[PDB]
């Protein structure tokens, strides 16, 4: 089944019927850019009832010299690219303004209307700089910590938030504020891990689909979207600007000191890898469309720069565990019985995937190795292996949390990368490696990142977000890319020499 | 040795003394201050004559206001991140307004001028729109066809050039034109091919390191570097946007018909993999300095995705490959005779690597699938030992290069696609394609080009750049990376099942 959802995860965060209200949200049909639905705030930002716009022609009510540009460009198939839209919409005879953000989704065309005139607004100097420094410093980070460094402090700089920082996910999805940039005001959250679920699954999956979010302030209610009848069904806002977010979100910024925010999703090799993350302790934030996309687009500089930067390396050893590869292909090449030529070779064998322990069960008949001895704990393991797949190599840093058997061995500080020889899958070959115990510095306590009701089966978010130090065990240090590949690769050399040998009779 | 330089690799393009002189090109003492370097054209593009500018402090020159802003950035360690500098440079009582492009090299801080046009909001909304839109169209590009599609229209958009195309290097440095963007007005210079000696190794390993040259117009003066006494040893200008560049290079530009000149640089696992380049056929092109760059990290991004973007060419005969060896994989299970089960489907392994010839050796005996060279093809399957298989798949399509005995059958195996089975050596997978006559569009006859003045011992560039027409014998149609790719996975598949067998028996 693989994975494995929970409580939050089940949520369905993109079809609230509501939006955000300090704009106004329509969608309009093609071609007659009539309205279809309208959101009952409309009143209040646009200056008409709902009952008004609905069945009525977008035309009706746009000042008419900007008529023919906004149509044209809202049946543009271009037209991601040609947000923001200018948008006067004229009452009477007097005139408001507004970035149209305009986007179609399940087949819908969707126009948000963002309040432009008075407004928080930033000086295009700074706007100036912050993409055209930003650039430039992504551009010319070292390593992967500057170019972190360099992009909260200039989406800070931009942006005027209290706190802005880097955090990146682990495979699984616990994250771990890597960067941040801050008013001395906001509390630093620089080292902090966080639980899984504080962005579950769906969000997760969301976020790699839409790549921007503003939460301007966590104090609203909802304005619901109405339609006229024909369209009751609930209208997708997975990339709406003005989607209404989870309100129990809105619950865990309040206990997290948090009066607004905005996230940009970061992406490698189309995974989310992690966020930028940013934070007002006090006030609003009503942030611009423009100012919001120059900060997703120094995200998606970052993103594309990842491997150039993070790729750090590590240029040795590769090189080594390839000599080690073939010092062991050239043993086992030349005794008849090259399982005993294996075995003969404990530190090269060892020291290629850096394991502290091994082990090979061939026609029988194990032997042990390194320093991982269960032994007798070990025959329930290996052919719990021969159970439903251990193909290719299998891979793990917890081994109680596939096969918490192990919880009473040495543990996965007896730590498990396994194959099978034959595809008859009954000759093994194991390796164990030791602990790495590791403090984790979270920000409360993830034992109870979720707290219930009265009385009630309804789920609430942690009230402390404090150090809270574990200490972890089970776990041992990563197996890294060039581990998993020599021992692929030392997988192909024993069906090689195993199929020369018997070529050999 | 290697390369192995015919007539051109010689001339130390770094050290000409020279600029082109839309720009003006300063060498600063350090610790700050005072102009040991400086260009003759200082008075038409800057005011002064460069008499006047040696010897004294840049801030002399500088605008009072903006004078200590900017010796603050000239002492930075790292100038790149600040570039373009704002330079206001005062002149009787007038600002002239400069980009200031610094860097050092050599321990010696350059300071190039180039003259600037002061930024307005909407028309960097309008170029940050381009590069954020161009950004993404390359991350969503599907194959490399597709991203040298998008990267040419994208340069070609922000540069206005006539033509922008990505020129791609092969194995001995030649050329070839595999995209384009232009106005319909140039002619079209898709699919040409351009001798290695057009950009000499001292210019590749130049642009190794320094990704961005632009030539605003090939018809210009060299307005000389003129020095300080006790500074007059030539001035090292490999990393200078104005560097005059060699004038054999120049008459090229004539001959071809090309008046104005950009070029980026493109890095595939850290070697020249090609360059996007750029040409206006009559009038010039003074690009900005920002909008440079910005194509230059478009570039940047192009050769971080060539090799993902490479590995999904051919995205449908990939599957087509794909279920032809899961089809091929199973007829090799109901027979023990795995060889007569690859012998069934002779057309699905004929088609597997597009082949219409195969043969099989193995114990002994060989089985021959399509048209393959006559029944001594004992032939190739003796002969070989250094480079040859050893392993993994050997792939040519010159076999009479390496085998000389083939120039008797290219007519039906001048490529050959074959590895062998075990660590023996005994046992064989051929694939052969026969000969194809194959032409390849030259740009002017290119035994030329090695060329000589009067001739006199000067050297000289061809005249004509017609399509010259080149009608390569004894090859057979080039074998595409996912066909070497499938007999890598049928190869080791076969293994598998080699294995399987004897090892059951
Ligand atoms: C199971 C219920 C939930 C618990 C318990 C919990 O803690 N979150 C739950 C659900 C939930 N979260 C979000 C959206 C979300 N969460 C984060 C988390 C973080 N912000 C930070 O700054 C850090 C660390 C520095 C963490 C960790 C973020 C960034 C977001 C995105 C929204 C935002 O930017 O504030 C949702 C979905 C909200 C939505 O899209 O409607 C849900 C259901
Ligand atoms: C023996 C000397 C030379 C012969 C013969 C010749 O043909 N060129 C010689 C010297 C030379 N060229 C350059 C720089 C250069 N050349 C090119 C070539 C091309 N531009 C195109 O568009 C195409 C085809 C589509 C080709 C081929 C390019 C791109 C460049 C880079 C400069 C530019 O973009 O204009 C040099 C080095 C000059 C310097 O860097 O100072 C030399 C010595």
């Amino acid at each position: 089944q693989e994975v494995d959802l929970t409580n939050c995860d089940r949520e369905p965060i993109h079809i609230p019927g509501a939006i955000q209200p300090h704009g106004v949200l329509l969608v309009l049909s093609e071609p007659g850019l009539v309205l279809t639905h309208a959101s009952e705030n409309a009143p209040a930002v646009l200056g008409n009832s709902a009952e008004q716009l609905l069945g009525a022609p977008l035309g009706h009510f746009i000042e008419p010299s900007v008529r023919e540009p906004l149509e044209a460009d809202l049946r543009s198939a271009r037209l991601k690219q040609l947000n923001p839209l200018k948008v006067v919409w004229r009452v009477d005879g007097v005139d408001r303004f507004f970035d149209g953000i305009a986007h179609r989704h399940q087949g819908r065309l969707i126009l948000e209307l963002e309040p432009s005139s008075h407004r928080e607004a930033v000086p295009f100097l700074s706007f100036f700089h912050a993409v055209r420094d930003g650039l430039s410093r992504l551009r010319d980070a070292r390593d992967l910590q500057e170019l972190c460094e360099a992009v909260v402090q200039e989406v800070r700089g931009l942006t005027g938030f209290d706190r802005a920082i880097i955090y990146r996910f682990d495979a699984e999805w616990n994250g771990s504020v890597i960067a941040e940039a801050r008013d001395a005001r906001a509390d630093p959250y620089l080292g902090l891990h966080f639980p899984a679920s504080d962005i579950p699954r769906q969000a997760r999956e969301l976020y790699q689909l839409n790549w921007l979010r503003i939460i301007p302030t966590i104090d609203y209610q909802p304005a619901r979207v109405r339609a006229l009848p024909g369209h009751g069904e609930p209208l997708d806002l997975s990339f709406s600007v003005l989607r209404s977010v989870s309100p129990i979100h809105l619950e865990y910024l309040h206990n997290m000191g948090v009066q607004a925010s905005m996230s940009i999703s970061l992406m490698k090799d189309g995974k989310l890898w992690g966020l930028i993350s940013c934070h007002q302790v006090s006030g609003t934030r009503y942030v611009p469309y423009e100012v919001r996309t120059a900060c997703e687009f120094l995200g998606e500089v970052m993103s594309s720069l990842l491997a150039a930067k993070e790729g750090n390396e590590d240029y040795d050893q590769r090189i080594r565990a390839k000599s080690i590869h073939a010092a062991l292909l050239e043993r086992m090449a030349r005794e008849v019985d090259f399982v005993s030529g294996l075995a003969s070779q404990e530190s090269g064998l060892l020291e290629l995937v850096h394991a502290h322990g091994a082990a090979i069960h061939f026609h029988g008949r194990t032997t042990v190795l390194g320093q991982a001895p269960s032994d007798e704990a070990l025959t329930g393991l290996i052919e719990w292996l021969g159970s439903r797949t251990g193909e290719g190599v299998f891979c793990t840093d917890r081994l109680a949390r596939e096969y918490p058997e192990a919880q009473a061995f040495q543990e996965v500080a007896a730590g498990l990368m396994a194959f099978s020889m034959s595809r008859g899958r009954n000759n093994f070959v194991l390796w164990f490696r030791p602990e790495a115990v590791q403090t984790v510095n979270w920000s409360g306590n993830p034992t109870k990142a979720v707290e219930f009701d009265q009385g009630g089966p309804r789920l609430h978010p942690r009230k402390s977000f404090e150090l809270w130090k574990e200490t972890v065990r089970g776990r041992c240090l990563p197996w890294k890319a060039y581990e998993v590949e020599a021992a692929s690769e030392l997988r192909r050399s024993i069906i090689d020499v195993a199929l020369q040998r018997s070529e050999e009779l």
